[PDB]
């Protein structure tokens, strides 16, 4: 697809049996998702935002299916106000910024 | 120009004389730019991120050069960790998403 900026880019993406709504985000190095039942080994991690740090599970290895493209990578979760699809996943999915 | 995602999309910007280096950020609603001297009123104004909530100042019709393009919007100035454009200035610019 071709995504237009005029609203936030949100696309549906599947987790762990689940349907989720996330953001494409450019500006996030990593993919960080609400709390959720993910199984696995987690480890602990912080992670610095605009407004200050936030206590984050680590899992890797994970199966995201994209707006339908299947990728594999490191999901952090933890609380955060929105469901964010970083840098991580996006070079997965082979998307550009385009001007 | 075409950006991949491998590395941070950084783009270097012209505000109020001075020339600072940004990332593109589809995820960001707004412009966020790191402490800065700036003419004119503002408003105090309160964001909302991961880690928290800052405090930032509003200033309204400011002009902007993104990789050497004009825009004017409204851009926050606060205690960001970094330089943000967001989706108020990149519709102007004409950027769009790829995948
Ligand atoms: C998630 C993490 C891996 C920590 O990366 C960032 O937070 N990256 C920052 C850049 C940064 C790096 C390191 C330290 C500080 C800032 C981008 O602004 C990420 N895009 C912003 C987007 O995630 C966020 C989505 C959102 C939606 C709803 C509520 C809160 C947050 N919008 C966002 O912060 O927007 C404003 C800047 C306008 C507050």
């Amino acid at each position: 697809p071709q995504i237009t900026l005029w609203q936030r880019p949100l696309v549906t993406i599947k987790i762990g049996g689940q349907l989720k709504e996330a953001l494409l985000d450019t500006g996030a190095d990593d993919t960080v998702l609400e709390e959720m039942s993910l199984p696995g080994r987690w480890k602990p991690k912080m992670i610095g935002g605009i407004g200050g740090f936030i206590k984050v599970r680590q899992y890797d290895q994970i199966l995201i299916e994209i707006c339908g493209h299947k990728t594999i990578g490191t999901v952090l979760v933890g609380p955060t106000p929105a469901n964010i699809i970083g840098r991580n996943l996006l070079t997965q999915i082979g998307c550009t910024l385009n001007f």
